[PDB]
């Protein structure tokens, strides 16, 4: 019903991502950086200072970066606050109003001005935005995934591009979960299921 | 790659199923009955005459028979052969071509005059069919799912579902899948994050 105090844990070792089983390489003419729901609200669950929320932000940057550097465009996705009843539906039913305030991407990994901006209503980007649309207007069948929660949105936005044609690669050391559990059963999922999981030192050696 | 031999195992207790978040009552007047995927190929991946096969099939027979008792429409989903691979893009990537023949309803649970069959093209029910405008049509919002996979095309189904505002309900005891691990994974992940997990019994307790 409320979104866990989220106890700290460590970042997976690499070592421990689970094994592809579809053979996918990133590809920066093809692909678009997804930095999902990393707003002040949903970050602010975990104690900030703590595993995995440094490596989570400073991995996330270095993904942005090496984004922008090889012309990938990044999206983020951010909830509205004080969103209308009728437009949250059965979220209501699990999660309660939903956030009121602490919109804004946390600081740290504020957009830049060349970034598109896309409003969230569903654990899914593709609900009720233009990212399908507009992937497709830029030609762009690849999704890189980063953010908050594994479990649940992450998931969910893997499975809708999955299943929309466009392929998921889901960045093992730069998303985080309400546990290492949660987060290592994600991964799992979207490799045997749904997409690939790759590390954050493979999508920039993949884009250079 | 190929979907597995799938060993046998025994139907979960009811005992064991996953306590609900949500309190969504199932409402004769409001839902419809999904037969997912019963199709002679994804079932002869078991051997049939073990568990869970026999107890599925009758299970799925008692809500089928209740739910038209009650006059709730019943929808099968059925794979066609010999898809496309435009049409069929990434799940050939994981699972292959996909089937050639074996297309029928398997006869223990074949659809009646009544009954819909839509022609299924990714894991949600939702994808490329007409279920939700359909839905919306007969003014019915409650989906009760049965059939298989559990981690697959029943889950991606019950999260399309809650994101599009219909309410999943996932009967525990008419489900199978490719083990008894991730048919009780199938069940927790819905009951936290996505509808309801109930009984036969309470379904037909329901709609009378």
């Amino acid at each position: 019903m409320a979104i866990p105090k989220i106890a700290s844990y460590q970042v997976l070792p690499l070592e421990s991502f689970p094994t592809n089983k579809v053979d996918w390489v990133i590809d920066p003419k093809k692909s678009v950086v997804l930095v999902h729901d990393l707003q002040a609200y949903f970050l602010n669950f975990f104690d900030k200072t703590l595993s995995p929320v440094p490596e989570l932000l400073r991995n996330v940057n270095k993904v942005t970066e090496s984004a922008r550097s090889a012309g990938i465009p990044v999206v983020y996705t951010a909830q509205p606050a004080n969103q209308d009843p009728n437009e949250r539906a059965l979220l209501t039913d699990f999660w309660g109003v939903g956030l009121t305030q602490d919109t804004e991407i946390v600081p740290e990994v504020s957009p830049q001005p060349e970034d598109i901006q896309y409003t969230k209503w569903r654990y899914s980007a593709f609900k009720k935005t233009p990212l399908l649309e507009w992937m497709k207007e830029e030609q762009r069948d690849q999704l890189v995934i980063v953010g908050v929660y594994g479990h649940i949105g992450i998931l969910s936005t893997a499975l809708d591009a999955f299943m929309l044609d466009i392929k998921p690669f889901v960045i093992g050391d730069a998303i985080a979960d309400f546990s290492k559990e949660d987060h290592m059963n994600t991964l799992k999922y979207v490799a045997s299921r749904s997409g690939s999981v790759k590390s954050v030192d493979e999508f920039i050696s993949s884009v250079t």
